[PDB]
Formats: structure tokens, C-alpha cells, sequence
């Protein structure tokens, strides 16, 4: 049974979610939330699981191999579940964190975890796991979609950014050093997150403030840039159930079941939010503002994510609209953490407190 | 727009020789400068034969070093790179753990970091709206078929095959084709992908699989042959992947991706019984001579994996083919060898790597 395990990036939007489903859900394990607290890291996200008992933060950087060997010597982590990444593209810092960032902490797993030379090559036991990197990634691996078709776990990686890129390339090589060294480990990619803790100036939160302080909403083209949308709390979940329940070394594709063009979601934002606060129907679409097409903006991106639901009986718990729900309900009822993060203040959590 | 500098990187190494070497008589207008860093795998010996060539120059320098690259941008304002450089010794050393990384990885963007600087890229041409005009600036890629993993009894590798990277080193080059293509997308920048097949031929380290089973046959030493040999390759002479590099860069599309193989599948207990039976008849022995050095050792695992390519689409696009079979090319490896024990002396005694040293000073 485990006794440890690591949350890279838990700070992040999706980490702490991520940190809150295995503290909450896991009381007899001791969850390391390691975190070099970016400008993309918020220590206010965690403050409801901070003072629980099995819950430690530890500030370290995963490209300095010093400091991870600290927190690997401190805890002997039984697992990583790993979301530290950068997106913003020092021009390289992405490919460090990204790329560089991925192999220290596999290079680690293989010194401090008993790896067998009798399970490489894909000899996974079936027995039960001692040790597991879970390596969280996304659906931009796989490039982009026309008109028909969806991203499958056998689709040809064809990341088409510098970001998916170095997200590809951290997959490799979660996969290599599995085969080569027989390091347990699984990969799963995801669509596009929303939902509480969401930073302000993303796309779904920047629409609900221009929404209520009736700012114009751009629509490149003809807004039919379109995404697979899933509730953060569901990937969470996922995360956690494929991490207890899934064969060593599967890929899985986690996705909200859906796909919505960028001009449906803000037509749906502006109906529920005009609802929400007693307006007219129709009232804030006058805000819709079409502009220039963007390049490449009439892409689409839909993962399929049967695989998983067949396997493990996953499924997301909202759709996009009861997921934007909450989400407006959460953005209502946290006007401070909002202003904490454009204020700067978010930052000062660690000085602090 | 006709190219006036043309950079390859690792060209001091096996197949960067012949590359540079491929360029250099070929384009006798265009300057091409050599950048190497002069690893244990680079040797300048390789090209001794054009080191004085008025369009050749070697330019010492570490792709993982944004100062050294910015200097050669800025001495010869270079229109294209091919990009050879590559580290393959993972876990060579415990003081540098990342090596791979860093220079299959982190060098390459290094030097798609100052060809986006350095050239003029149009925004219309991203997100592969390329035109079909003359090129005035090329990033052409030098990559492996290990990206795409390995095979069963049938089928082959494709350029549509998923990537399926199985070792450090094969992820490490498959995330480099990655950047190189999310870079022309993103920005616009003119690249080719080719992934190649096992190289082998002249100037190929004596430690290598083939010049060592040469070395074995004549030395009378045994030839190792795990489980039942029928480990496969696709075998690709040193000389054909270069020319075939100077083809596609000249006359493929801007964006494409090619495979280049050999145009066959060889298992190693043929290609041992090849060889032997080159060696012997060359030297005079009577058939079956060296056979008896072949030793059946207990199979290991993944030796009985299969990497083959299917090189239809370059075949069709651009109507390249080998210009040897493999024993053809066998024959000329061997004779190259025999031809060469100096060569291969100056690298088993470490000699090679003072020639920079020697000559350069
Ligand atoms: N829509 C999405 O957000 C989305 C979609 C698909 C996949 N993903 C993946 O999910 C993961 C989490 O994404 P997110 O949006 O929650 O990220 P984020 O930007 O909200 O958080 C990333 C976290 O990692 C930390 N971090 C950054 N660099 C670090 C380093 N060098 N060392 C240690 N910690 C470091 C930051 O401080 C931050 O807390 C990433 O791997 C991302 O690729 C996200
Ligand atoms: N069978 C094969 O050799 C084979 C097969 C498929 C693909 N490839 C690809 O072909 C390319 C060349 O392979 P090779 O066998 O000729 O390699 P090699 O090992 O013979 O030569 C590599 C060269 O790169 C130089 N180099 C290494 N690190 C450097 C750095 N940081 N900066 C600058 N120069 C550096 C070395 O000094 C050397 O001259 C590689 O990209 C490899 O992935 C090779
Ligand atoms: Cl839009
Ligand atoms: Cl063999
Ligand atoms: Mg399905």
C-alpha cells in the first residue's frame, strides 16, 4: 500500500483540484502537493485542505534536481502524479519545464523506486502496483481535427505549437522510460478545463467579467473554433479513479463528452448569466463583437474519450452548461480569490502565510 | 532566392560527413560550414579529403550553447540548416544525466530559436499555407524510424505510422521532430522532417555493429548471435541517405515528411552470414570459413524486434531509390574498411580527437 505520493503542479488550476480529490479521498496517505509557485501556482486555491493532516506543500522547482532530490529523500514517494507544466512561450523556459522537468522526475522514480529488469518491454505484472508515474497531458498532442473524426489514444501524435510540442515529448519519454526501464506509469491526455479556480484572465472566466461589466466579446471570424469542454471536478475524478483502477502503462483520452464552437459558448454564458441576474433575454448579446478570423482559428478539437467510459465506467458528471453553471455560480461567490489574483496579492500567500 | 550559406550540424560525425560532403560538391557556389561541438562520436578525419575545399569551413560549436550558435548565425548569416547533431549514449555518465535531452532537445530549439530570428518568415505561411515557390530558407531535419516504435512479423513504417518511441533516446528525437514541425506551423518556418533507417559505411566507429562484426571475422573472434539472429533492420548505405537528404532538400515540398530506407529487411544472422561470406571470399578463404565463429547466446529481450520502412511515398514523390543493395554496399563497406585501417586506428587509440588540435592551429 502506498504511503506517499507527489502532486506536481498542485498549486496550478487543475492540481489543486487534483490535490483535493487524493487528500479528501485517501486519508491514510500522505499527499505532497511540490510546486515552484509560478505566476500560474495559487496556494489560496488549497486553503480548505491546508490544515488537513495528510496534506504537505513543499516549494521546489523541477528542473533543479537538487531541490526534488530534498523532497525525494524527505518523503520516499511511493507515486507522481504529475501537472507541473509551463504554457507561456529565457525563450526555451517551457521546453525546461516541460521536457527537462519530466525526465528529473523520472530519473528519480528509477533511483529511489526497485524497478524490475523482468518488466520491460511492456511485461507489466497484472499484479497489484507498488509504484506508479502518472503523467497528466493533453489533447494538443494529437494535433487538430477537420470536419469529422475525433482524437483516439491511437491517433498520431501532430502537436502543431511549441506547447504541445514539449507536452508530446514529456509523453515520450514517460512511455520510453516505462518500456526501457519498466517504470510503472500511465499517460492521459484531456481537453480543455474550466470551472472553479479558473485563473481571470482565461478564456470562460474573461467572458463572464466582460459579461457583467458589459465589455465587448471578440469573436474571431465566425467563432466556430471549436473544443471539447471538461469540468475540471470531473477530471479530478478521472485522474484519481484511472490512477486506483487502470492496467499499468494505458493511455487514456479524458474529455466532457461534447464539443462547443467558441461563438455557442458565449451565446450560452450570455444566457445564463442574463438569467442569473433578472435581465432581458438577449440582453448582453449586443456585447457580441465579430472581428477578423484568426489563422487556423477554424480548427477543431474533439477527443473521444469511449475508451476510458468502456473500461473503467468514468463519466463526466455535468454537461458543459451544468458545468458553466457552477462555474458562474463559483465566480459569483468568490469575488476575493478573483481579486486576489489581478491584484497581484495571490503571490504573497507563501511570504504570508 | 539562391542560398549562399548552408549550416549542417554534426557533419565532424558519420553521417554528417557524408552530408557536408554530399553539399559540398554538389554546391560548389554555396559556402557549407560544418558545426560541430567535437564530441566522442564527431571526427574530423572524416573530411579531410574536402577540408580544404574554397566552399567548405568547420566552425567549432555547441548546439546547447545560445552564445556559440548566435556567433555562426551572425559570422555567415546562414539560409538553411541541416540538422545532424544528436546524442545517443543515454546514461554515458552519471555528471550529465540529461545530455540526450539537452542536445536532441534542447539544441534543436536552440537553433529553430535563431532561424526564427534570423530569417524573414511570412506570416501567411503558417498553419501550412506554404507556397509552392523556391524556397529561400529551409530547416531540414535529420531524424530516425525509432520514433515510430517497432513492428510485429508484418507491416512497415509509414509516414502516417503513430509515433511510439520506445527508448530515452528515441523519445528524445521523436520531441525534436515535434518542436521542428510545431515551429513551421506556428510561425511559418520552411522545415523537412526525413526519418532514415540504420546507417552503415565508411567512416562508421569501429564499435558499431557492423564494422564490429567486420573486425570480428578477421580477428578470428566470436560473433555473438542472440536467441535465433532474426533481429531485423532496414539497412541504408551511409552515401545513399545523403544524397537522398540533398534530393528532398532541392525538390520536396516545403512541410513534407519522408522515410528513407534501403529497400530492404535484413535479420542479423543473415547479415553475419553476409558478411562472412564477403570476408572469406575476399581474403581467399574457402567457403564456410568463418563460420564457425558464429555463437548462439541466450535471446535478450526486444532482440527480436522488427524495423522496417516503407519508402513508397519518397519513392513516388521524387523517384529516389538505393543505389546498392545492401550486399552491394556491404562490399563496399568492407572494402572501405580494408582500405582504412588507419582511420580506424586514430579512433580506437583516441587519436581522432586531436586533429582539431593538430591541423586547426
Ligand atoms: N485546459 C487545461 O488547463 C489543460 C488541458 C489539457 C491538459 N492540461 C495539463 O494539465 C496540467 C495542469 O494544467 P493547469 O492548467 O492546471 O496548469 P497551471 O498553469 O494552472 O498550473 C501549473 C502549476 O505548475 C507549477 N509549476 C510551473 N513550473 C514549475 C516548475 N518548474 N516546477 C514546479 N512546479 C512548476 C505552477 O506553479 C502551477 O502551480 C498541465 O500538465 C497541462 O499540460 C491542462
Ligand atoms: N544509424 C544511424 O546512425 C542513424 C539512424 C537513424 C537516424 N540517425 C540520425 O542521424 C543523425 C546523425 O547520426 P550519426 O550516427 O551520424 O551521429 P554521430 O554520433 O556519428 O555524429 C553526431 C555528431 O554530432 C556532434 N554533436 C553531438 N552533440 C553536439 C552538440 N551538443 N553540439 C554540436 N555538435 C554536437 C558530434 O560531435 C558528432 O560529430 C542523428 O540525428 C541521428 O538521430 C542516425
Ligand atoms: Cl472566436
Ligand atoms: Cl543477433
Ligand atoms: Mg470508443
Amino acid at each position: 500500500h502506498m504511503k506517499n505520493i507527489i502532486i506536481t503542479g498542485g498549486a496550478g488550476f487543475i492540481g489543486s483540484h487534483v490535490v483535493r480529490e487524493f487528500v479528501i479521498k485517501n486519508p491514510e496517505i500522505t499527499i505532497i502537493n511540490l510546486d515552484a509557485l509560478t505566476y500560474a501556482g495559487n496556494l489560496e486555491n488549497l486553503k480548505d485542505i491546508e490544515n488537513f493532516p495528510n496534506y504537505v506543500f513543499e516549494k521546489a522547482d523541477i528542473t533543479k534536481p537538487e531541490e526534488l532530490r530534498k523532497v525525494f529523500e524527505k518523503y520516499n514517494p511511493d507515486a507522481v502524479v504529475h501537472l507541473a507544466a509551463e504554457s507561456h512561450v529565457d525563450p526555451n523556459a517551457f521546453i525546461n519545464t516541460n521536457v527537462i522537468g519530466t525526465a528529473n522526475l523520472l530519473n528519480l522514480c528509477r533511483e529511489f523506486w526497485t524497478l524490475n529488469p523482468e518488466h520491460t518491454h511492456g511485461r507489466f505484472p497484472n499484479e497489484p502496483r507498488t509504484n506508479l508515474f502518472y503523467h497528466v497531458s493533453t489533447d494538443e498532442v494529437y494535433g487538430s481535427l477537420g470536419e469529422t473524426g475525433f482524437f483516439l489514444e491511437t491517433t498520431a501524435y501532430d502537436p502543431q505549437s511549441p506547447y504541445s510540442a514539449s507536452k508530446a515529448a514529456s509523453d515520450h519519454l514517460v512511455r520510453a522510460y516505462g518500456n526501457t526501464y519498466g517504470m510503472p506509469f500511465i499517460v492521459s491526455n484531456c481537453s480543455n478545463n474550466y470551472g472553479p479556480n479558473h485563473f481571470p484572465e482565461k478564456l470562460i472566466p474573461l467572458c463572464i467579467s466582460n459579461i457583467l461589466n458589459e465589455k465587448p466579446l471578440p469573436i474571431y471570424g465566425d467563432g466556430k473554433y471549436t473544443r471539447d469542454w471538461l469540468y475540471v471536478i470531473d477530471h479530478a475524478r478521472a485522474i484519481h479513479q484511472i490512477f486506483n483502477e487502470a492496467k499499468t502503462g494505458e493511455t487514456y483520452n479524458i474529455g466532457g463528452f461534447n464539443e462547443w464552437q467558441n461563438i455557442d459558448l458565449v451565446k450560452e454564458l450570455i444566457k445564463q448569466l442574463d438569467a442569473k441576474l433578472g435581465k432581458p433575454e438577449g440582453h448582453s448579446e449586443k456585447l457580441i463583437t465579430f472581428v477578423k478570423d484568426r489563422p487556423g482559428h477554424d480548427k477543431r478539437y474533439a477527443i473521444d474519450a469511449t475508451k476510458l467510459n468502456k473500461d473503467l465506467g468514468w463519466k463526466p458528471s455535468v454537461t458543459f452548461e451544468e458545468g458553466l453553471a457552477k462555474t458562474i455560480d463559483w465566480y459569483l461567490d468568490n469575488k476575493e480569490w478573483l481579486e486576489n489574483v489581478t491584484s497581484g496579492d495571490y503571490q504573497k500567500y507563501y511570504e504570508n502565510q
